[PDB]
């Protein structure tokens, strides 16, 4: 397992003014990259079981005229200074429970209120300093919005300047609680409840121009197993493909129920993108056949000998005829594909050609191709190295843009011969290499980023 140290703690936190960088980063990239994962996997002897359970370690590539300054730090939650205080695992994680839900933000970071906030699963975001990546400490809604399980896939129109999610009160009457929050504020305007006997797992949602779309996945969890069971959160989740998948549509508006389309059963962590035309809605989902990718993520597969057991994932196109009748999709292309990411500003809610992911096909190694799917002409452009290991490709639109992939790309990539990472800038429309960065140290493999200007 040449990857192995993707999934090895790094302990080592440090700021440095300049990485020695080799290429040109265009004069125009005048912002901050910042990258979310777990870098901690262990907490004394014991272990944490699953990728998602790691401490957060925030990681700052910060652009000024073509040099680029790097800083990393561990989020200082409640989880993390209880472990480094105590040595003990202390609040339950997404697949592991000590020997009152953590704020072990791992997953993704956004702004709300004009504040920089880390976010995981459970309902409150951590609030840190782009500055310093000091954490400020929990970020407090200010509303009577209850929940258990939120996303930390927040959508964000532009238009309105609202950002939109949804977080599931899980009681003996649960409801998924579809909410927006305008600019300069942390109140969650409530949009709509949907009642739900079992709430299902739905990692993220779509949005369109008039809509929120929930794809609810037939995962889900009994409230009491989850308030009562001995198992950690994500163990007490089934798979009950008899109950179909299930799209609530919601007017992200006046909160109207549109209508609930049933398909075959499918799961899905990551939406691509969503848009209406005509009487339709079409739904890009990177979509399993199953719930088992949920178990291919425990660490002792992901640093094991049998890792072409991790089940792939491919881009589905479902259409939902508003007008009635079962929901069917087809696939925009042959690639295996996660951690997928469009021109979001300029395409989000809109028809579109264009995504960057991470190739999970296996051609030649696990997670080892940035690729480029044109939904269009129904092609694919690829970069890949030996022995490297390409994280999320963020893409960052170039000044007055009047294409959909005129651009950068920012991946976060593992040199596992080097044992060190370093960030690769393609240009979104060549998909070639303009520029690297070299970090002193390997970035464990994260979850999610953003480039805030
Ligand atoms: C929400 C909830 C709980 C905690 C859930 C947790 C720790 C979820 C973590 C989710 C993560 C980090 C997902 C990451 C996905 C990345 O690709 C209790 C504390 C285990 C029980 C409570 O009743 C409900
Ligand atoms: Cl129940
Ligand atoms: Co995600």
């Amino acid at each position: 397992n040449k990857f192995q140290l993707g999934f090895s703690t790094l302990s080592e936190e440090l700021d440095l003014e300049s990485l020695q960088v080799k290429g040109t980063i265009p004069k125009w990239l005048s912002g901050t990259l910042i990258r979310n994962g777990p870098a901690k996997f262990e907490v004394g002897k014991e272990k944490f079981q699953h990728w998602f359970d790691g401490l957060a370690m925030l990681h700052k590539f910060s652009f000024k005229e073509g040099k680029v300054s790097y800083a990393n730090k561990f989020l200082e939650s409640k989880a993390y200074q209880s472990a480094r205080d105590t040595d003990k695992i202390s609040y339950r994680e997404f697949a592991t429970d000590p020997c009152k839900f953590t704020d072990n933000a791992n997953v993704n970071v956004t702004k709300i209120a004009e504040r920089f906030v880390a976010m995981t699963e459970t309902p409150l975001p951590v609030e840190f300093d782009i500055n310093t990546l000091k954490t400020v400490g929990v970020f407090a809604y200010d509303d009577k919005i209850e929940s258990g399980l939120t996303t930390a896939h927040p959508h964000y129109d532009f238009v309105k300047n609202e950002l939109v999610n949804y977080a599931t009160k899980i009681s003996r009457s649960s409801n998924y609680n579809v909410y927006k929050i305008a600019d300069k504020t942390n109140h969650r305007n409530l949009i709509g409840s949907i009642p739900v006997e079992e709430p299902a797992y739905m990692h993220s949602f779509a949005m369109t121009e008039n809509y929120v779309v929930l794809v609810e996945y037939p995962f889900v969890v009994k409230p009491l197993d989850l308030l009562l069971s001995g198992k950690p959160f994500i163990e007490n989740f089934s798979w009950k493909p008899e109950n179909g998948t299930r799209f609530i549509i919601v007017n992200r508006q006046n909160g109207n129920l549109v209508g609930t389309y049933k398909s075959d059963a499918f799961f899905a962590f990551h939406h691509v993108n969503a848009f209406e035309k005509q009487e339709e809605i079409f739904v890009d989902i990177i979509a399993y056949q199953d719930s088992s990718i949920v178990n291919a993520l425990y660490l002792d597969i992901l640093r094991g000998q049998k890792t072409d057991t991790i089940p792939t994932s491919h881009i589905r196109r479902y259409r939902i005829p508003l007008s009635g009748g079962q929901v069917e999709y087809e696939m925009l292309s042959s690639e295996a594909v996660e951690l997928p990411r469009i021109n979001y500003k300029q395409y989000n809610t809109k028809d579109y050609r264009f995504v960057y992911g991470i190739s999970t096909y296996s051609a030649s190694d696990f997670a080892n191709q940035l690729v480029k799917i044109d939904i269009l002409r129904k092609s694919s452009k690829i970069w890949s190295e030996k022995d490297c290991y390409p994280g999320e490709p963020v893409f960052v639109g170039a000044p007055d843009a009047t294409k959909e992939d005129e651009g950068l790309i920012l991946s976060a990539v593992l040199d596992a011969t080097n044992a060190k990472s370093f960030l690769l800038i393609l240009d979104a429309t060549t998909f070639e290499e303009v520029a690297r960065a070299e970090v002193p140290h390997h970035i464990p493999f994260g979850f999610h980023g953003n480039y805030f200007e």
